[PDB]
Parts: structure tokens; sequence; C-alpha cells
């Protein structure tokens, strides 16, 4: 069924390889920052830890290697590109599959990277006969169990236990000091609870972005090479664009296409259009580093099992705000509170100023706090323009308004962590300040705005983040 003379590979200019120190790997987040100016400019880059860095693996053990199920979904290669939802397939034992993958693999090509990439795309491209794989994607680490190890009681010290304290440990990536992902308390699946992904041959993972435009970091647990293809955050409206003319219309049975997670588009048709491409190959033991806004998609070289989650570093604030404003236009629900997050960075920065005011001891959490919040610092800038956003759309109404101290927008489904506007006769629903207007008809007199905090404790906050000792002393109270 492989057919080598007619193989398709694109020519893709490698993204970035990095190859960070033991001291580097101390500091996730100060690594990401510094990675950021050399690399975001691709949207993503493979990152190789240092020597000897390689957890032990617990899914190998056989009371889960060999009893543990999974469910599956069908892929059709042949369909990705030139053609809709991938289906239920069989459930799976992690033994099972890597056995099946040895099957489908000998059957097949009776092999290399670049040879099995342009099977692929060779598949994918110009199909001459139909190529189903199965895809356990999506997988939840609670019910199955990490990849990485956990620290667990009465037992004698070993290096499982210091992997399973390590920031690069995914486990424990998304809630680091300096991730505001931090300030959710909710262990959400995906963003900030790992999620398992165990792949065969040709198993697909289309063209996507992260919720939230959010940073992504994938670790490659075991088995068989993933290929990935990235796309900078600042080409991603380009990239969309593209879609919508090289796919003319896979667009029009669903406006919401980009978003379904099925569709894959050759870098070969993206070059020719004029979108930048980038190329890592991922092996087990490594890192892949994917930015906000950074379009990916990939593929799997045979059976492995890999694990992702999200972080947010406050140079994502940004991105994230514009996100949400996104979502609000296309009228798609949330999967976070993007101002309960900004709000909770806000907080701690006030809380580690207001330490700094009782000369108590500074440590490196304080110090990086401190230094993203000046007048020039990046979380300052991302509140004053949060709460600019609010005294805008506030001066828009309140005309009778009427307000009331303290949950999605019923149009736009926009998250109201900080204000929803209601009225008297549909308590229970609430809009944004945006459509505040759209929600009743009624009179003045019965509309009125939950507010979590006035506008002048907002800009108070505003102003403790450049160093009010007034202001930092009142928002440390809360
Ligand atoms: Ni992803
Ligand atoms: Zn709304
Ligand atoms: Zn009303």
């Amino acid at each position: 069924r492989w057919n080598p003379s007619e193989a398709c590979r694109p020519l893709v200019d490698d993204a970035p390889i990095f190859y960070p120190t033991n001291e580097d790997f101390d500091d996730p987040l100060g690594y990401i920052e510094k990675l950021r100016s050399k690399a975001e400019s691709y949207g993503i880059c493979r990152i190789v830890p240092p020597v000897a860095w390689r957890p032990p693996c617990p899914l190998k053990e056989k009371k889960i290697w060999e009893n543990s199920k999974f469910p599956t979904r069908i892929q059709f290669i042949d369909l990705l590109q030139n053609r809709f939802g991938f289906q239920t397939g069989p459930d799976f034992t992690l033994a099972a599959f890597q056995k099946y993958d040895e099957y489908f693999k000998e059957c097949y090509f009776q092999p290399k990277v670049k040879d099995l990439e342009g099977e692929y795309w060779r598949i994918v491209e110009q199909a001459t006969d139909e190529v189903e794989v199965y895809y356990g994607a999506d997988l939840e680490t609670k019910k199955f169990g990490s990849g990485f190890p956990k620290y667990k009681p009465g037992y004698p010290i070993s290096e499982a236990d210091q992997y399973s304290q390590c920031g690069w440990n995914l486990n424990n990536l998304s809630r680091l000091p300096g991730s505001v992902l931090a300030f959710e308390s909710c262990d959400i699946s995906g963003v900030i609870v790992p999620w398992l992904y165990v792949g065969m041959c040709f198993s697909t993972f289309c063209w996507h972005v992260e919720d939230h435009h959010l940073y992504s970091m994938n670790y490659l647990h075991t088995g068989d090479p993933k290929v990935w293809y990235g796309i900078p955050g600042n080409h991603a409206e380009s990239f969309e664009n593209v879609m919508k003319k090289r796919l003319p219309d896979l667009f029009e049975e669903q406006p919401d296409l980009l978003h379904q997670l099925v569709t894959q588009l050759s870098p070969r048709i993206l070059k020719e259009e004029g979108v930048p491409v980038y190329r890592a190959v991922q092996r087990s033991g490594e890192f892949i580093l994917t930015f906000p806004k950074a379009y990916h998609s990939g593929f799997n070289c045979g059976f492995n099992c890999a694990e992702a989650v999200n972080v947010a570093p406050v140079d994502w604030l940004v991105h994230g705000q514009n996100a949400v404003e996104g979502y609000s236009k296309q009228r798609r629900k949330s999967s976070l509170s993007h101002d309960k997050l900004l709000l909770g960075a806000a907080m701690e920065a006030t809380y580690c100023l207001w330490e700094l005011s009782l000369s108590k001891k500074k440590t490196p959490v304080i110090a990086r706090w401190k230094r993203v919040c000046s007048e020039d610092g990046l979380l300052t800038k991302a509140v004053k323009k949060r709460v600019q956003m609010e005294e805008e759309r506030l001066n828009h109404l309140q005309d009778g308004f009427s307000l009331r101290k303290m949950r999605e927008c019923f149009l736009c489904f926009y998250d109201l962590h900080m204000s929803a506007s209601s009225c008297k006769c549909s308590p229970n629903r609430f809009a944004c300040l945006i459509h505040a207007k759209d929600l009743c008809s009624c009179e003045s007199k019965d509309r009125y705005i939950l507010i979590r905090h006035t506008l002048d404790e907002l800009w108070a906050l505003v102003r403790a983040l450049e160093g009010d000792l007034d202001a930092i002393d009142l928002w440390a109270s809360k």
C-alpha cells in the first residue's frame, strides 16, 4: 500500500531547536521567556532536556499498560484535506494499541521519518485508496493516570520524587508562580490538568490554535516520533484567510470549521499562498513549545504516548484579552474566566509590593512579580487596558441603570466575572455591558448591574501596580 515513488513530502524549513542547561531547566518560566525572543516568530520550537533528564513513566506498569482502557476515534487520512467528524473507534489498552500499530506498519509498508512523511502527504493530497487509523485523543490524566510520576508518601527516597517535584513536570507547570493559571481554582482538563494522546502511524492532529491563545507545552513520553508543523502567531489571520480561499468552500456547510479540528491543509499549498510554515520532529523525551495564536498541526510516525498542558505567563495576557474579545464577536463560549486570572495576577503582585513595604525578605517570586508591574510593566498595561474598557462600557450605559455589589452573557457568552447587566423581569439571566441593552427592552428603572469592583477601586488597582502605597495597602486587604 506504501508507494515511495509517488512521495509527497513538502519542503518546509525547520523550526528552531534548543538545548537548555540544567540551570535553565531549574526555572521553566524564565527559560520560556528567553525562548520567546528567539522563537516566537516561528510559532513553535523543539526543546531537548539536559542529558539524563528523563522521568520514569507510571503508565508502563502493567496494571495500567495492560489493563487500563481508553476509547479511540477513527480518522480517514484520505479525506482530511479533500472531501464530517471522527467517528467512534474500538476501545484499546496501550499494549493492544502498540500491538495493532506494529501489525499495521508491517502490513502497510511491506521506514524512516521522511518516508513516512512523504507517504502521509501522498495519502492526504492524492489518495489512491482509503486509509483509516485510530486516535486516542484528549484522554484525561485524572482517570487513567499521568505519564509523569506523582509523589507517594511512605516510600524510600528516589529520583522519581525529584521528577514529581520538577517544574517541567506537566502536572506542575500550569500553576507555577508567574503563570496566571495559578489563580484558577478549578482543575480544568487540558488547560491546567494535562491531557494524554495515544497515537499510531498516521494519527493526525489537524490545524488548530489553543483555547484563549494560551501557551501549549507537549512532552513525548514514549514511542515513535511526532511530526509538527507550525505557523507564527502574527500570521494567524493570513492562515485563516488561506483556509477560506484554498478550500472554498469547506466553510460553507460550517462557518465554524477552523475550530472543529477535522481539516488538514498541506504546508505546500500554504507556502504557495505565502503563509510561512515551520517543521519540527519530536522524539521521545522531548518537548514541543507552542506560542500564543500559533496554528499547529501534525501526525504520528507510529505508536506513541504524549502529554500536553497549557501555560500562561504574563506576556500572554494581551493575547488572552484579544482572544476573549474575539470570542465575544464570534458568539463562542470561553473555556476559562479571563478577568478572574488578570485580577488574580494583579492582586498577587499588589501583595508582593505590600510585602516589600514591610521590608520582608525579597524572594525570586516577589522579584518576578515586581518586574512586571511598574508604569512600563506588562501586567500594569494589561490591567489598565481592561479598566479602560470597563470605563468606556460603563459610560455607554447606566442611564438610570443602578448598580449592585456582587455567569455568561446570554447572547455572546462573554464571561461575566467582573460585571453583569440584568433586569427585574429576568433574574438568573445576564448580559455583558456591550449587550446590556439587548437583554430585555424594559425601562431603565428595572435595569441594573452586578459589579465586583467599583471603577475607582479598579483605578486604585492600576495606581497600586504603579506603586502608590495607599492603593497597595487597600488592595492588599482583599
Ligand atoms: Ni494543540
Ligand atoms: Zn455580550
Ligand atoms: Zn427586563
